[PDB]
């Protein structure tokens, strides 16, 4: 009919501010087939749970009927506005329809005493939940699905039944809109003034449990792993074994007579089928203890020759009949084991076993040289003597080893003789005995299905086996001790496989501004299982709009559903395990493209040219100063709570050490990258050298400002990226305030100390010489530096001079590059971006699980005080605590490994800045792309951004070689003029780019052998 | 830090607190006495099959008849301990009227599946206020017989909770509606047995049912504490009607009107409150806290030292130490100056030198002391600016040797983990 | 002593699980102790096989200056290196000279790191000093005169 | 790993916290950590 998109339940009645926020107890799924009565006949509408829209201009249908089971048989709650005095009634049966009969009534009165109306009616636990809303839509427009342009606000709970009947009075647009409801969760968007304007809708789209997922609207492109898949089992397998008979039961519970206790008589009770529901509902017996088992769901558990046990006491042993629980009796008669139980029952006999002149026919043994071993048996009557020694009666302390009991019916209650039988269990030593009544229901190979068998409860997928394991007994196990196999009563072994599947899905987005399409990632299934249950509709996080049109089953990352196999490849924008790269569509490959280059025996490659290039460098330095008061993360200000961390240990000592560890460590980061300087020099002023402008590089004096052009471009692109949430962390920057002892310390060096240092680094490296752990100013001329730069290449001081102008044009042109490239990108600046976002994580799942239960009644200390006890409140107490506990050591621990990281990061920054800053770095790519030739520090959010100016010769010209010249006797070496430019051997010139020379003696060497080479060189003219 | 001699640096040691000094208690406006006198002494109850809900709210209660009272014979409570149940507002409570066998008492609880439970009166696992229930063996059972009281036995499926099952009906277990004397159709009821000849177990016992719904509506149910005046920007406590705190209240310029009291957090502690008495006022968190630390030279110096609250406005704290109200006060203790500088609030016991040096002890605005407090250590200015024609070179050099200084071991050590 | 066998059990069961956790907490702080001892450590095997057994060129990585000798210290869980570095130190304001040419050709010192200009004299290594003689084996032949900024002339070799 | 595939034991997971993202995540994070570490090792090469 008409499946409407909307519909914004108000969760709660609390403000929130501009947030966003997850609710689990939500309804109304989007886009859900929407019924409507465009006609109207009100006759058989049923409720579950309602949206209602009344379409008609100044809302004259006002009518509401509710209830189950109509015409005079249960109570109807209805609805009916009295010229804006609502009148609601909730007892009758069946306007005039009210006063038709009142039979049996008892309820709540309560009377409230273009256009568009809407309704949101719930039962709730026993009282119905009422919200209402309102727009102003053009009301001939049909189906308008009103488009999130709607809060119905909580209007009305009230305590009546359970309704499962639905109408509405009307007058007779008579359009009338009515849609069911659906429990599952979603996310809530709250903005300044309380208002929604928007919310998602979990479990509709894996992109929506996405956004349910990393609580966001926009979302950036990657594989994102998200909640896990299961397969519900479809089919039920019970297997209890063949045989079915009446138990003998009755026989003992009702039998003739009992014997004593030295004389415990054990009858076996096998092969049968009981109920164990009569000894359930009986208050004849007087005393049950089970300790094995809570003995209430024993119907569906079959066991192994279950024993019975048969003596009668007085009721003060009957506390002696447990394990453990020493006494007299249970040392001398009967020995209770320590785990290995079944049940004891016991009931009294003042009617029969008992006379008010007495029955002395119950005798009990009372001396014995040490205890009993469990379920051991004396019977021997022997008069006795505590020295060995036997005795002969009447010698003196030589008695009997028996006594009577003394049960008179004139005595009282503890004085009543009560017969115990004692069930004794023994679990599964063979095929099963005793069962209750659970039909063995048919056997189904390979499919997700639930085991019950006699002794197993489960969920696998059951395959036959090709083993042998016949005399052994039912149950074949793990080295994780979970059944591998089994062995049916009707005679078959077969394994199952581990469960029918499971794994985290994962996520695959082009980054919702490209589009919404999205890609699901399924693990580490088959794709048969897959299709196959979504196609039985039976994964468990299935969403509502879902379809699959093709699918991927490609080495791993099972079902990839999603995605075409492009079979040109691409430059892997989005990886995926087995090689597997996605974009825009996945594919298989991604090496860069093909190079045949093959050595011909006179063959050298010499450029002619170069340029110069400037990469960027991005590093971490410093994470956050953060700090925890651990006496209000815990227990916050209650006074007794901290009594309890103070019987706990020296735990908040450890976290205010570590953590306080940590931060000093972080100066010691920033101050032995910074702070390496002998003395702070000025800025020239000029900005310009050998004619290309060192501006931007620089602070500018003449504008107010600290930092560079560069810097400042920095500080806002990571600024314009900071997840700078001021709440959650609470921070002084005039100063703010946070409740939960959670701070952040600042930096000891200031934003503008660091740049100080910066440019201190920089107009010290354009003046003053490389030279700075030597002298720290040489008061150089900067052509003459790259002169020198390029003396440490190799390359000769002639290219400095020539093409002087060309350099400096490169010089800015990639300089000018560098701030279009930083100007707007992503993911440059990613690390340092990554940093605040892995701190703001940690301390945000801090503070979540702050506010999480642990024990059983709240998460809220300052409220279950209030609500409870001093003294039993307190075991909910130790449970907040010890989570709390848990959750801020935890945290304790990952933020000193991340210290870790950032101070081996914070050691490169510190041997990188010493080295390609402060000198000439020869050895290859550690600090630029080529030959490494300059660097300039920039100071940068927690973190340093370095230029490399480095020299990249690509010119390239295919000429011939000449290793070795030989003439007479003697051969000639250049030994420094890397070849001989062999254009038949004319010149000598060296492996940068070129300026070939004469072949003359000085740029040669001489060697007295002419023949062990291949190369056969002549004409030379030095 | 266990010692007498002592070496110089920012130790961090206990944190502080701002003691509350004034209360501030918020019950609503409305008083009068209380409904349960009227239903713990009452005429009679009914059935159990046909429970009675009646709606208890607008009023002020005391509770404290419920306690010191050997009349009743059960009282059992779940979601609160009662005893603290004076100073704690509901909203809208309800009571539920039957007459149960004894044997059943035990069946009036959450969990505790049972006969009559699952087809008369089914309790909901969490949500629960009390049980009270109490003997008459006087009235409501002779020896000859009183079997006005039946109970419903028979139903397709268990109830959900409080739900109210009337309709009297014949029953098969299939559908298919009887007419008795039809085989196996019974009626959905049966009578008690209750005689004053029989024992302990099978007396009359009068059931009410409170049950508590929590924070729904402005409150209805309160027990007597007087609503004591409202006092802004000071470190107070809260006893509101659902609340319990301490914090300073400061004027919101929020509009929160059609949601109810409470107006929570991230973490969800509230962030401010609508009063009973009309306004609405955030509170800022604690009044304060933070760890404190302690600067000294180091003890063979000097035994004068300046102590460092991180995270205040030295507003609070002078305030709170010239009213003795900061939590690990010392005797002997005074203040001269004080010195609140870009963080670590209130920096005591040192002195702006505007003269500035080589940082000893770090503290994290930039500021370092010794001795005293400063703002800046960079080393001293240089001027080099290149002219056209410069070069400098040396003639003469020296040999140094400095030391270095690296772990590479850490000591062995081993735990017998049974000892 | 002081209780039973079967009911101070539920004592002993707190005292185990916070001996666990205080027991487990010291052996994850030490394990990472043993991860930064370990960093320092591949440090000091690096730097002495760097510093020791060779002369490392990097910069300000083994001692301040140019680097020069070192030798190692034995030290309780520990090396103390003794670096034995060559730092210059004088300072003379020279002017500069970059390119000589006369006719055709400008001649470049090419390792001689500065011709050094008092008035155009001799030729000088960026260490100290021992200048040289402006001559032909300490230069370089280049068969440009006219992009730099340099006029310099009077060359005697 | 905790639980099986029970379904009340499940529900007092669901009671205890957010500890089975945290373990996701921070796994998860080193299942990305062995990529970027193969990827700085090996590839290097501007063409093969």
């Amino acid at each position: 009919h008409t499946s409407s998109m909307r519909g914004v339940y108000y969760p709660d009645e609390i403000f929130r501010s501009d947030t966003l926020y997850l609710t689990q107890d939500l309804f109304l799924p989007f886009y859900s087939n929407v019924t409507g009565f465009h006609t109207g006949n009100p006759v058989i509408p049923f409720k579950d749970g309602i949206y209602f829209a009344a379409t008609e201009k100044s809302n004259v249908v006002r009518g509401w009927v509710f209830g189950s089971t109509m015409n005079n048989k249960s109570q109807s709650v209805i609805i009916i506005n009295n010229s804006t005095n609502v009148v609601i009634r909730a007892c009758n049966f069946e306007h005039t329809m009210i006063f038709d009969n009142a039979f049996n009534c008892t309820f709540e009165y309560i009377s409230d005493a273009k256009h568009l109306r809407e309704f949101v009616f719930k039962n709730k636990d026993g009282f119905l939940y009422v919200y209402k809303g309102y727009q102003p839509i053009d009301v001939v427009r049909d189906l308008p699905s009103g488009f999130n342009t709607l809060k119905p606000i909580f209007k009305l709970p009230l305590g009546i039944n359970i309704t499962n009947f639905r109408a509405i009075l009307t007058a007779f647009a008579a359009a009338y809109f009515v849609g069911y409801l659906k429990p599952t969760t979603f996310m809530l968007k709250y903005d300044e003034n309380g208002t929604i304007t928007d919310a998602v809708d979990c479990s509709q789209n894996p992109l929506a449990e996405l956004k349910c997922s990393v609580k966001s609207f926009e979302i950036d492109k990657g594989i994102y792993q998200t909640s896990n898949f299961r397969v519900v089992p479809s089919g039920d397998v019970v297997r209890f074994p063949n045989i079915t008979n009446l138990c003998p039961f009755g026989e003992v519970f009702n039998a003739t007579k009992f014997p004593s206790v030295y004389a415990w008589e054990r009858k076996k009770i096998s092969n049968c089928v009981a109920d164990y529901s009569v000894l359930y509902n009986s208050t004849f017996f007087s005393t049950f203890k089970c300790y094995g088992v809570s003995a209430t769901k024993l119907n569906d558990l079959c066991f192994s020759n279950v024993y019975a046990d048969s003596f009668v006491v007085k009721g003060d042993d009957v506390r002696q009949i447990a394990p453990g629980q020493t006494g007299v009796i249970a040392d001398y008669n009967y020995k209770l084991p320590d785990d290995f139980m079944g049940c004891v029952l016991a009931w009294n006999t003042r009617n029969i076993d008992a006379t008010s002149t007495g029955n002395y026919n119950y005798k009990y043994r009372y001396l014995r040289h040490g205890k009993l071993r469990p379920f051991e048996r004396d019977i021997s009557n022997v008069p006795f003597s505590p020295d060995g020694k036997p005795c002969t009666p009447p010698a003196l302390n030589c008695y009997w080893p028996l006594n009577d009991y003394g049960f008179y019916t004139t005595t009282g209650i503890g004085y009543q003789p009560y017969r115990v039988v004692v069930l004794s269990f023994e679990l599964l030593n063979a095929p099963a005995t005793v069962c209750g009544p659970k039909l063995s229901t048919d056997l189904i190979k390979n499919q997700c299905v639930n085991f019950n068998f006699n002794g197993l409860t489960g969920t696998g997928v059951l395959t036959p086996s090709s083993k042998r394991f016949q005399p052994f007994q039912q149950f074949g196990r793990d080295v994780s001790d979970f059944t591998d196999s089994v062995r049916d009563p009707k005679t078959s072994e077969i394994l199952d496989i581990s469960p029918c599947s499971f794994g985290g899905v994962s996520v695959i987005t082009p980054g919702t501004n490209a589009s919404s399409e999205v890609a699901v990632l399924y693990q580490d299934v088959n794709c048969t299982d897959v299709s196959t249950a979504i196609h039985a509709d039976q994964l468990t996080p299935a969403w509502r709009i879902y379809s699959t049109g093709n699918n991927v089953f490609q080495t791993q990352a099972g079902c990839l559903i999603g995605a075409e196999h492009v079979d040109t490849s691409y430059e892997c924008d989005i990886p995926i395990g087995a090689g597997i790269c996605a974009s825009y569509v996945a594919y298989t490959m991604s090496l860069g493209a093909d190079s045949s280059i093959a050595y011909s025996n006179n063959t050298i490659a010499i450029p002619t040219n170069f340029s110069i290039s400037i990469t960027t460098e991005v590093m971490p330095v410093s994470m956050a100063k953060t700090s925890v008061d651990c006496n209000m993360y815990i227990c916050g200000d209650s006074t007794e709570c901290a009594n309890l961390l103070l019987q706990y240990g020296s735990f908040c000592t450890q976290l205010n050490r570590a953590l306080s560890g940590i931060a000093a460590e972080q100066d010691r980061n920033t101050r032995e990258v910074f702070a390496q300087v002998k003395q702070m020099y000025k800025t020239p002023t000029l900005k310009y050298f050998g004619g290309f402008n060192f501006s931007q590089i620089l602070p500018d004096p003449l504008k107010p400002t600290k930092r560079s052009f560069i810097e400042d471009l920095l500080f806002n692109k990571v600024t314009l990226a900071d997840a700078g949430f001021m709440k959650q962390y609470g921070e002084c920057l005039i100063c703010a305030q946070k409740f939960n002892g959670l701070t952040v310390l600042p930096p000891l060096l200031t934003d503008d100390m660091i740049a100080a240092y910066t440019a201190a680094l920089v107009s010290g490296t354009a003046t003053a010489g490389w030279t700075f752990g030597a002298g720290a100013a040489l008061q150089i001329p900067f052509a003459m530096q790259m002169a020198y730069r390029f003396n440490g290449i190799g390359v000769t001081q002639n290219v400095l001079y020539e093409n002087q102008k060309q350099i400096a044009n490169q010089f800015n042109k990639a300089i000018s590059q560098i701030q279009e490239s930083l100007t707007t990108t992503s993911t440059a600046l990613g690390k340092l971006q990554d940093v605040v976002n892995q701190n703001a994580q940690a301390l945000n799942t801090l503070v979540k699980q702050l506010s999480s239960n642990f024990g059983a009644i709240s998460s809220v200390l300052n409220d279950i005080l209030s609500r409870l006890d001093k003294v039993e409140a307190e075991v909910q107490i130790d449970r907040l605590i010890t989570g709390r506990l848990q959750s801020l050591q935890t945290y304790v621990t990952q933020q000193l490994i991340r210290a870790a990281e950032i101070r081996a990061s914070a050691n490169l920054a510190a041997t990188k800045m010493s080295e390609c800053v402060l000198g000439q770095s020869k050895r290859v790519d550690f600090c630029g792309k080529g030959y490494h030739l300059m660097s300039f520090p920039q100071a940068a959010p927690h973190g340093v951004v370095f230029l490399h100016v480095t020299y990249v010769p690509s010119q390239e010209r295919n000429f011939t070689t000449a290793p070795a010249i030989c003439h007479e006797g003697k051969a000639y070496f250049p030994r420094e003029g890397v070849f001989v430019f062999n254009g038949t051997s004319w010149f000598i010139t060296q492996r940068n780019f070129f300026s070939p020379q004469i072949i003359t003696t000085d740029n040669t060497f001489v060697s007295g052998n002419c023949d062990v080479v291949i190369g056969i060189i002549n004409n030379t003219v030095y």
